[PDB]
């Protein structure tokens, strides 16, 4: 069903993740980390605090598609085991050295011709597929864009909903 899902979707915030790579988002999902510029870092921190949930939609750079979302479940830590993110030309490993913590709500994917019905008021109406890294995608817009995505047998959202 779909019902702890909108529960976890409450009043939430939405941020469009746009990864340069496929190996990143794998690791995403394999360790329940993310790592993004300090811009965006500083924003997400501000989000956590804000809202009860707030989700990270994912989507690989040229792949056409989201390839999930994650509820952030911590703010961003610095000192651990450094990631092994393969590095965009020009991003350094100190520039994703903050680290936050993520439980995946849905690893699997959705073509962008799926949301081709989903504006953006954030972005100016523009369909929600577009935007930059880091970029907000109001209430309503999110909500529906994390609800087309197909079911997730995988996971259970108690835990995540013990988190709030
Ligand atoms: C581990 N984090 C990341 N991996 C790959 N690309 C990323 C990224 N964060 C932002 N980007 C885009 C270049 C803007």
């Amino acid at each position: 069903g779909t019902s702890k899902l909108k529960y976890v979707l409450q009043d939430a915030r939405f941020f469009l993740i746009k990864s340069n790579n496929h190996e990143n988002v794998s690791l995403a999902k394999a360790k329940g980390v993310w790592s993004t510029l300090p811009v965006n870092e500083k924003k997400l921190n501000l989000a956590f605090r804000s809202a009860r949930s707030v989700i990270l939609i994912f989507s690989v750079r040229e792949s056409g598609k989201f390839q999930g979302f994650a509820r952030l479940s911590s703010e961003s830590h610095h000192g651990g085991s450094p990631i092994h993110w393969v590095l965009p030309a020009g991003m350094s490993a100190k520039m994703l050295g903050g680290v936050f913590k993520i439980d995946w709500i849905c690893r699997r994917e959705l073509p962008f011709t799926k949301s081709a019905h989903l504006t953006n008021p954030w972005n100016e109406h523009k369909p929600v597929k577009i935007g930059r890294d880091g970029q907000e995608i109001e209430l309503e817009c999110g909500t529906q864009l994390c609800l087309l995505f197909p079911p997730d047998e995988s996971i259970d959202l108690y835990q995540v909903i013990h988190k709030m």
